[PDB]
């Protein structure tokens, strides 16, 4: 990397470069190793994510714990898949490694979005009925592009987030969300019908019914695409459940808070979803605006305790794409 180069020039030179692929290793490496960590801004089992500057430009640095090396690899593998780089899918910058044995350091460097995750934004603020759409449409524009199975030269195989939730969604400056945390994600090659997979994963909450009572078929790459939606459905609930309309904007709450204890189990969740087939009670005061209902629609159009029955991702994309025209 030459004197004066800016992260912008890198990314630009990249997108507009021959192949729609990430930056050259040696370069990704140079970046990671010259980043200037600022201060931790979030932790987890996956490790911990910090905020840092690269030659002045802020950046996000997710730092895994050697013990969690595979989680690191998968993301690195995926965020670099042939041509996945939507406007709603976390801009991947680089991945690197550093020591030996017990202390090996694994990093993933992305783009920094001040606002943070939805689960934080939905707690710090109260979106507009207008914003509720940008946020919900983008998420949808994203999960679409992720399942969007292209084919040919370098057709991005269809991918399934396998763990979409209010925390793994980041919101930009212009109130545009973007998918993130593709660690548990899986790919699907259409030219040989394969899946690089392998049990019950994801957050014990937004788990779809198929998985909860185990009666799901992993042979067909749909059981995956499907569960993506239901979960993305629960996420919509939270968004509007925190939307303002003249004063009423019920406190933020995680899906199924009044039914099962905080930090649920597979059993405690399997009872209120499989059995009771109960969903987050959509307050009656919801049938107010023409938009607000479209959500309450999709929200149940997703909460079907039946796989195939759920709406497609690409769909909600088109429907909210239209409801975006007529409104605002
Ligand atoms: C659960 C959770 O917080 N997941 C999660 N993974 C990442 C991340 C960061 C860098 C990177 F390269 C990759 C691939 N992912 C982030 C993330 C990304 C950008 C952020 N920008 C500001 C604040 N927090 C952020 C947090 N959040």
């Amino acid at each position: 990397i030459s004197e004066g180069t800016t992260l912008k020039d890198l990314i630009y030179d990249m997108t507009t470069s021959g192949s729609g692929s990430g930056l050259p290793l040696l370069v990704q490496r140079t970046i990671a190793r010259t980043i200037v960590l600022q201060e931790s801004i979030g932790k987890g089992r996956f490790g911990e994510v910090w905020r840092g500057k690269w030659r002045g430009e802020e950046v996000a640095v997710k730092i895994f714990s050697s013990r969690e090396e595979r989680s690191w690899f998968r993301e690195a593998e995926i965020y670099q898949t042939v041509m996945l780089r939507h406007e709603n899918i976390l801009g991947f910058i680089a991945a690197d490694n550093k020591d030996n044995g017990t202390w090996t350091q694994l990093w993933l460097v992305s783009d920094y979005h001040e606002h943070g995750s939805l689960f934080d934004y939905l707690n710090r603020y109260t979106v507009t009925v207008e914003g509720m759409i940008k946020l919900a449409l983008s998420t949808a524009s994203g999960l679409a592009h992720l399942h969007m199975e292209i084919v040919g030269t370098q057709g991005k195989p269809a991918i399934a987030h396998r763990d979409l939730k209010s925390k793994n969604i980041l919101v930009k400056k212009n109130g545009t969300c973007c998918i993130a945390d593709l660690g548990l994600a899986v790919r699907h090659d259409s030219a040989t019908d394969t899946i690089d997979i392998n049990h019950r994963v994801g957050t014990k909450r937004y788990m779809a019914p198929e998985v909860l009572d185990d009666s799901i078929n992993m042979k067909h790459f749909e059981s995956f695409k499907r569960a993506d939606i239901y979960a993305m459905g629960l996420v919509f609930w939270e968004i509007a459940r925190r939307c303002s309309i003249g004063g009423i904007h019920e406190d933020y709450q995680l899906p199924y808070y009044d039914l099962v204890p905080s930090d649920p189990s597979v059993e405690e969740m399997r009872k209120v979803v499989c059995e009771q087939k109960l969903r987050p009670n959509i307050p009656n005061r919801w049938q107010s605006c023409e938009a607000l209902r479209v959500m309450a629609k999709i929200m149940r159009e997703c909460w079907y305790a039946n796989g195939a029955a759920r709406l497609t991702a690409l769909r909600i994309k088109k429907t909210l794409s239209q409801l975006s025209q007529q409104e605002g």
